[PDB]
């Protein structure tokens, strides 16, 4: 066990030293929660942060760690936005004790071993061109899981693909922690906020508002039928200059092998430029 | 509520959500929970695993019997229960196929490169199985430390392997390998072999021991020594028969390592290792 100050903003490198005082912590009855980040933080991950820290007695572990397991070959790893300092000064603003920032060779000393394998949900949407991405994912929220052991683990529904991957993993290994889905933050036009919209020039900003606002017109068109909510969110995503879409899709609740009933959720994915947004909504269909 | 649990009787449960309520319980009020994952048909090796698991003080032993699809077999439920009742074993876990997998086989663990080798050969999904059978118990029962048998080292190293690349927090045992009078390895598979088989079977244990003094000339007087043991046997198939490091990457040129055989007597495959030192 390492030094834990209270109050304060505690940053722990070592596995073993966040392990070692999240287990001194949860046996004096603080419960504690986790919320994984790639870090370059904004106010959708600042929404998990404030899910968290109003559990009650709660102490809030942030980690901060960005995985080379998920991504593939070809420039995308160099080009993660990394903004530490930033990031730190906003744990600090949000009262955020625990932050975990671990180094590569300490989270992979022996490469890629034993690794986590999805379903088949992990071939399709987001994983069709990147099918080795949600094992990458999958790998490394199951190692912070076992390093943190948090009582419940947060994630946005903004990934709701990579949400409803995490519940499986949950399910299928038998893992004793709550996974708690958070809404999507929104811009005051409707962008759903992410690390890659500061890639977006004025123009392309202007014209990314089109996939919330395809998808929020789907939701209400979606009285009338599927095929109406789906024409309405292709019409608004077709006015749109520049805006090229890589899938829309709507699928049951659980993306699974389900086809859609009375609840749905309608994804996209669309490219500005070389930047490549995603969104999701709820639908309910009738 | 918690499930009833009753010290110093054999407690059965069958649902994980059980078994994982008292395990939490019982390790709450000052004891330490011990793991002895099985597949059932009881025997001696078995045991020795047990009995390990049992000496821990304050230990509470957890026994799982659960043939895992994903890795017919004997099955003796009754008999098995009254064994571990007359070990002192107080939980036994023994749950439904679907009670493992209420959603089939979905998320799993896939091995690294040492699965596809050995036992791997030809049966390459077989490891696969066992971690993620292996990493499911481990997250139901929560143990302080489980127990795995030498007999099967590279089951033992491969869960090893899990533990530390997913940051498991359990210490991971092996126990020595419980063998029959003349030296043959206990198994369930023993009583396959007729009279003919069974006296060539004592072929690999003789030739594991043999490779282990011979060494003191060096790997290859170990490993030629171990061939002709099996060589002066009829009907002994060798699958393999491998000089590894102990974590079964390659040989050094000197120190510790395992010498592990593998050999088809009819239709009955046989598996014994066994440590070297080399020099
Ligand atoms: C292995 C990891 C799971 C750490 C990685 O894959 C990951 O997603 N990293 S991340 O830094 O991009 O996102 C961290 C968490 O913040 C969530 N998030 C992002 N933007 C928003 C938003 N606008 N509203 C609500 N929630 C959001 C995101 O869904 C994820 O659960
Ligand atoms: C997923 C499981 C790990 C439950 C499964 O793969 C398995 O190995 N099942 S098992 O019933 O075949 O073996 C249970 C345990 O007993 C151990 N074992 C068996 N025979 C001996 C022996 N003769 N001496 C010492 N130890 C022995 C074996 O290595 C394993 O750790």
């Amino acid at each position: 066990i390492p030094a834990f100050h209270p109050g304060e903003l505690n940053v722990y490198s070592a596995p073993g030293d966040v392990a070692d005082v999240s287990r001194a912590l949860r046996l004096t009855g603080r419960r504690v929660m986790l919320v994984p980040t790639m870090g370059a933080l904004h106010e959708g991950h600042l929404a998990l942060v404030r899910a968290a820290k109003r559990v009650p007695g709660s102490v809030v572990v942030v980690s901060i760690f960005v995985n080379p397991m998920q991504f593939g070959a070809g420039g995308d790893l160099d080009a993660y936005p990394r903004t530490p300092d930033d990031d730190l000064a906003q744990l600090r603003a949000e009262g955020v004790e625990i932050a975990f920032t671990p180094t590569t060779a300490a989270m992979y000393p022996d490469g890629l071993r034993t690794t986590v394998q999805p379903g088949p949900l992990a071939a399709e949407l987001e994983g069709g061109p990147r099918p080795t991405h949600f094992a990458g994912v999958l790998t490394v929220v199951l190692k912070l899981l076992q390093i943190v052991r948090p009582d419940r683990v947060f994630f946005g529904e903004k990934d709701y693909q990579q949400l409803v991957l995490i519940r499986q993993l949950v399910a299928d290994f038998n893992l004793d922690v709550a996974v708690v889905g958070v809404p999507t933050v929104r811009e005051a036009d409707g962008l759903a906020m992410s690390s890659r919209n500061r890639y977006l020039d004025p123009a392309q900003r202007a014209a990314a508002v089109a996939l919330s606002a395809a998808l929020t017109a789907a939701a209400h068109a979606a009285t009338a039928g599927a095929q109406a909510a789906l024409d309405a969110a292709r019409a608004v995503l077709d006015a749109a200059p520049g805006v090229a879409v890589d899938y829309l899709e709507l699928r049951d609740i659980g993306l699974g092998p389900m086809p859609l009933n009375g609840s749905g959720r309608l994804l996209v994915a669309a490219r500005l430029g070389t930047t490549r947004l995603l969104d999701n909504i709820a639908i309910e269909i009738g």
